[PDB]
């Protein structure tokens, strides 16, 4: 008894008609830049593959970010900056300024735009029910991008979000997780962060597609108009199902196991459980009411569904009557 195949429901062949050159990031011959135009000023954040600086650009006196590479995989390093470059220009989508072959590894870093980061901790007391529309659609723009260019990002979640508030300046980081998509390919389950992870993952199913990234930012809406971060709790990937199940029911997902012929080990059959579908009303208080509307739980209410291929796509979502209002558009 095997697991049923899937097909993206959109932008399925994309990487299909292009050039080889565009998909095959092994065969990408890369073109460094200058390392000593750039002076490193304040470590930002290091996670257990990289580290992050705050760095200068001497030229011309710019900030910018540069993500120095502990030394990982020649195939990996390569993906990530062959993608940065595929979507470089697009909406949202944080530039590549420059790549640099680095000293500190026997391996590089690259450099990217600043963005002057208005932190989520004054951020999340400051937004309105039309700021998080205007981020939400800024957001989709750049996920419908990238989809539409052959490409699913992983690892959606709120810092690999970074907002200039100020400015109104969104971009999209840390495509280091990101991989092209390919119509019939098996994929690694073991993308995203516990919280913003998509079911098929949770459930060890492989021929997932863009629409994992749907479930992420639909948690993420979740997370902001219902004032709770991470919407939903687990402590490990068993516990994130439960957390999951206990809002979305557990029928509806055992009828998506159903369907895929996805196997679950049997441990987790017993914190499982059984639950209702609980109506999205349930989680609007007085503190979170102002951003929460029908147009919101409705739009939300079609990204959160366990069948990958249910999710509404980026398209499709930014078509929505949520995003109406959003001042439309020209000269
Ligand atoms: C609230 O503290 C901050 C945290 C982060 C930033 C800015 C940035 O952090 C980044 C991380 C990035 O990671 C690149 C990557 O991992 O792909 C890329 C760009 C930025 C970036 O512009 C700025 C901040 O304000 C001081």
């Amino acid at each position: 008894s095997g697991p049923v195949p899937s097909r993206a429901r959109v932008y399925t062949d994309v990487n299909t008609h292009r050039p080889r050159e565009y998909w095959d990031y092994e065969s990408h011959v890369v073109e460094w830049g200058n390392q000593d135009d750039y002076q490193l000023v304040r470590k930002l954040g290091r996670g257990k593959y990289s580290e992050v600086f705050e760095a200068i650009n001497i030229t011309n006196n710019e900030k910018v970010v540069v993500k120095i590479l502990k030394p990982v995989k020649k195939k990996k390093i390569k993906r990530e900056i062959k993608i940065l470059e595929n979507l470089r220009g697009g909406p949202n989508i944080i530039t590549l300024a420059d790549i640099v072959k680095d000293p500190v590894s026997r391996t590089p870093a690259l450099v990217f735009e600043h963005v002057n980061n208005t932190d989520f901790k004054q951020l999340y007391q400051t937004l309105t029910d039309y700021d998080i529309r205007f981020y939400m659609y800024e957001i989709l723009k750049a996920l419908d991008y990238c989809h539409s260019m052959g490409i699913m990002h992983r690892d959606v979640k709120p810092h690999n979000v970074m907002i200039d508030h100020e400015h109104r300046k969104l971009r999209l980081i840390d495509w280091g997780l990101a991989e092209f998509y390919h119509p019939g390919q098996e994929y690694n389950v073991r993308v995203a962060s516990r919280y913003f992870k998509g079911p098929e993952l949770l459930v060890d199913y492989q021929m997932y597609d863009y629409s994992l990234d749907m479930w992420s930012l639909g948690c993420m809406l979740a997370s902001m108009i219902f004032r709770k971060e991470p919407f939903f709790h687990g402590h490990d990937n068993y516990d994130q199902l439960v957390r999951i199940a206990k809002v979305l029911g557990t029928e509806d997902l055992y009828d998506y196991i159903d369907k895929y012929n996805i196997e679950l080990d049997p441990r987790f059959n017993d914190i499982l459980g059984r639950h209702s579908r609980k109506r999205w009303e349930r989680f609007v208080h007085s503190e979170n009411q102002h951003l929460v509307s029908p147009e919101a739980l409705d739009f939300l209410d079609k990204l959160l569904r366990y069948d990958h291929q249910s999710r509404l796509t980026a398209r499709e979502a930014m078509e929505h009557p949520y995003f109406y209002t959003v001042v439309k558009d020209q000269a």
